[PDB]
């Protein structure tokens, strides 16, 4: 229950995994995920675990995402089939890629004391990153684990922006009375994979008043992934000469 | 080949994280699952040309993890290679927000393969969208090897610049003076965009004198580029424009 | 440094990787990191080099990201503990993942001559890409490399589009003098990760001019992650009856 409505990284093949040493080809990142267990009556398919090959404090397992998070928790979990975990390690971060950070300057974060009881890190301020590394500072046996992280959900975006969507000059709303209507179609330059909403705002007003009222809109109408029809308007006495309106579009996940 | 023509190849194009439930040693893994896979069939020390598992029953699995969503359209599962090992059945679970995950079909099986090298297309009854899948197998011939592709819709990726508050100053040159006339304020993007943007550019404040009942006021972008734009502010005419202010959205594609 | 405030993709786990073959599961792409350094007293962890089964001119390593980049360098090496490296090669890459491209038209890019001197490569014209491979063409001893590939760094937006904020029809604008709001609290559909900016812009205007002046006005107040208030207001005698806008709120990073 603590980390309820996260996002299990690992778990959800989220993240690319590169790691410092490996012990062999079957003790690889491979292995890394919390709870990974294996044959147990085979030894050829390695540790339930990654373990790496060089034993110092230098080692570390890197998990990268290209979209930026935000990291809630970490998880360390001891080697399933050995005696072997990860005392404590310290954590580093990047958000751009360019500049690393380190997680409370440096300082150990505590680990696990056996091979199976996870111990959950929830970080004292939550880290915006896109990459993220477990750098083992103790350890029994061996640097041997397995891990998770847990953000928060992600919501991804595609936004269109069209300009210069025009009534023309002299449109229909400059003439007759009551609701009046110039209907122009809209298509997107390619289609959304979902049903987008869309912001469609004025950029030049060319409109005589009446008895001292202006009166302009502007409002998509028959909205779908292709495109739309911007539906300009007046009402009442007003004459418009005409209106323009730029559009940003934008469909998510 | 043709049945999938303008889709994307997950694993040829290397766009997905692939894991596994477990590999049955470092020379079977995900890293030899694509479809077509082939390795050195002189050299036994490559292992075989297909991913393979180390536990055989019905728990084993590959999961693709996208980080940015799709349609998937497609899943084409293909034998082992180099062995009589192949995938009769499987089914298919997939997740869009990572939280939760649901299967296709409810969970009945998905009709899979009958030998090595010829590849079976499952087109899902609808498509897809997630970011992560998994095939999960059933039924095997031998022993849980698979090459597998995904093939999804291409996805288009924007960015998009918000600026706020672009203004002509109180009192404004637009506020004297007759015919075409024009303020210019110089606007860079907080960051520059790898492609040239498309640029929005809309009024939030105005403050202008009608001429005889006429309302004339525009705002336009000129010249834009990667770095920024130039807000243009005008009227026409004999109206006076006191002042105008503007916000705009600039978005780049891919 | 030539590279200074580029992405180093692979150091920063930011692609997927995928060879064509992999010697054994000790020569495989984890091993394939520019400067990657192993146990050299332990031979089971295999070569400081991704290493081909296959020696012939058909082999590849090919690096993949979901988040377009522009690609500015590839760096080549040679492998860490053997005498084995890669001369020549060519450069391929797909942008939407469907139609793939040739660097110089399939030409060959200059190599590296021992084990461990970087050679990098800038790209003629940078390449805008999605993925990207490293194909050898000529090599000494075997097909065996570490590498990188060095980009512009990305930025990640995330937009909500929310349409239709209005004051309701005879609001209280459209009495009194002197500086009058109107406030309507925003909700976005969902809390963004961190502090938006917001484009809040007119689509719908119905205003009384006061001796010829028109004065209208909407902007946000007190952003949050979570919304905003939408400020619509007038000023000195006007009366304004409604007014009506669109948002775009963006949040970067
Ligand atoms: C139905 C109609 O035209 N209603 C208008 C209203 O939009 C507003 O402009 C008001 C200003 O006092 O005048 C009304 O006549
Ligand atoms: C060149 C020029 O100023 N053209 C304006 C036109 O924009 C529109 O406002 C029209 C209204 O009847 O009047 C014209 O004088
Ligand atoms: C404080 C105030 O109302 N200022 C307004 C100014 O915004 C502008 O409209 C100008 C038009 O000449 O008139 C001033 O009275
Ligand atoms: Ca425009
Ligand atoms: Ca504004
Ligand atoms: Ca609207
Ligand atoms: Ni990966």
């Amino acid at each position: 229950m603590s980390t309820q409505g996260l996002v299990q990284l690992l778990a959800n093949a989220q993240c690319h995994l590169r790691t410092s040493t490996n012990y062999n080809g079957v003790h690889t990142q491979f292995n890394s995920a919390l709870n990974y267990k294996n044959n147990g009556t085979n030894t050829i398919d390695g540790s339930e675990a990654w373990c790496s090959s060089i034993v110092d404090t230098n080692q570390y397992i890197v998990a990268g995402c290209e979209v930026p998070r935000t990291f809630m928790c970490v998880a360390l979990q001891g080697r399933g089939d050995a005696d072997q975990w990860v005392t404590s390690y310290k954590i580093r971060y990047s958000l751009d890629n360019v500049s690393w950070f380190e997680y409370r300057n440096g300082a150990a974060v505590t680990g696990v004391t056996d091979r199976n009881t996870v111990v959950n890190h929830f970080f004292d301020t939550p880290i915006r990153a896109r990459s993220i590394a477990i750098h083992p500072l103790t350890w029994n046996g061996h640097i041997s684990l397995r891990c998770e992280f847990y953000t928060q959900p992600v919501q991804s975006s595609v936004t269109q922006v069209g300009a210069d969507i025009y009534t023309g000059d002299n449109c229909a709303l400059n003439t007759g009375s009551g609701k009046r209507e110039v209907v122009v179609p809209v298509k997107f330059q390619f289609e959304f994979a979902t049903l987008p909403k869309v912001a469609l705002n004025f950029d030049q007003i060319d409109c005589t008043d009446a008895t001292n009222q202006t009166r302009i809109g502007v409002q998509p109408r028959n909205i779908t992934t292709k495109g739309f029809d911007c539906v300009f308007y007046t009402w009442n006495e007003n004459k418009v000469y005409s209106l323009r309106a730029d559009y940003i579009a934008t469909a998510l996940e």
